């Protein structure tokens, strides 16, 4: 069969984590897409010449029970923790996720990477040193991201793969 | 005789350690404090009824080795883990400083208060729930300061007292 890499997206609402996903998944940016919905994505993809399957879970934080929640919060091998560059609360809420994701995990380390979402806009609220310094603080890698734009998406989640790749080497 | 409590106030750069330090032991804020210089306090003060002695290290987080602040990191009593509300980076290395009491107290629970300073601030970068959430996955009490204008600088101490007092109590 195939390495299967399980990934989490998690982070503040309207950061753009369906966007980021339907970007990687379905090559199309959503101008608008229900900030309710929670749903797993399967792809199969080659990174660094490994033939691999990619399963997302697109969290959308919400109060409800979920079985599948548990399961990938439990079993998430790697997390992407995103922000918005224009929404400084989010940034403010990293380490809220962060954790969120040691507690569920059971695990002070855990493959994560910081995604800087929303690269495209003009006016920031978080800059690209504020950024790297949290990511540096963690020990994680931080990639600025555009879901509209397609800038760092496929970089985002690879980095998590090979960070995941980094954790299963000894 | 008097019970001595054994504080380190700790947390990043600019946050306001040796503004709330200076607040509580000089009744004074200061505009512009030396971000290098590391030194401890003695106070008397009355907690409940206790009249105690506060000793209390205001840390610098310099990398230059200082048998002082060794001797109040090993045998400091509670820590206060301040950051600056205005200072996203700053709420972040909370996480930080609190692995490093764990680490040179050689233990996972420790009394400790976080500290959100800069309150008279009306631009926020932190809010009140993010900081309150925080404190609540340590298990921890959350004060809301202002070394400006003395609001919580008392409260954030007591409480620090308070907590080492819990912790003094039989189990
Ligand atoms: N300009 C811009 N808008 C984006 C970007 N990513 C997401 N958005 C928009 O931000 C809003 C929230 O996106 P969504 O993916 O639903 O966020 P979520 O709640 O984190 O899943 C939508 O209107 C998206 O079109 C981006 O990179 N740039
Ligand atoms: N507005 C405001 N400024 C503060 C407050 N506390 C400290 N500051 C300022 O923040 C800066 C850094 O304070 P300082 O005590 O030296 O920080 P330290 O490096 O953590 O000891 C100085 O300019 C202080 O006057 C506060 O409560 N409100
Ligand atoms: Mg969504
Ligand atoms: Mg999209
Ligand atoms: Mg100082």
């Amino acid at each position: 069969g195939m390495t299967e890499y399980k990934l989490v997206v998690v982070g503040a609402g309207g950061v753009g984590k369906s966007a980021l996903t339907i970007q990687l998944i379905q090559n199309h940016f959503v101008d608008e897409y229900d900030p309710t919905i929670e749903d797993s994505y399967r792809k199969q993809v080659v990174i660094d010449g490994e033939t691999c399957l990619l399963d997302i879970l697109d969290t959308a934080g919400q109060e409800e029970y979920s079985a599948m929640r548990d399961q990938y919060m439990r079993t998430g091998e790697g997390f992407l923790c995103v922000f918005a560059i224009n929404n400084s609360k989010s940034f403010a809420d990293i380490n809220l996720y962060r954790e969120q994701i040691k507690r569920v995990k059971d695990s002070d380390d855990v493959p994560m990477v910081l995604v800087g979402n929303k690269s495209d806009l003009p006016t920031r609220t978080v800059d690209t040193k504020q950024a790297h310094e949290l990511a540096k603080s963690y020990g994680i890698p931080f990639i600025e991201t555009s879901a509209k734009t397609r800038q760092g998406v496929e970089d985002a989640f690879y980095t998590l793969v090979r960070e995941i790749r980094q954790y299963r080497m000894k």
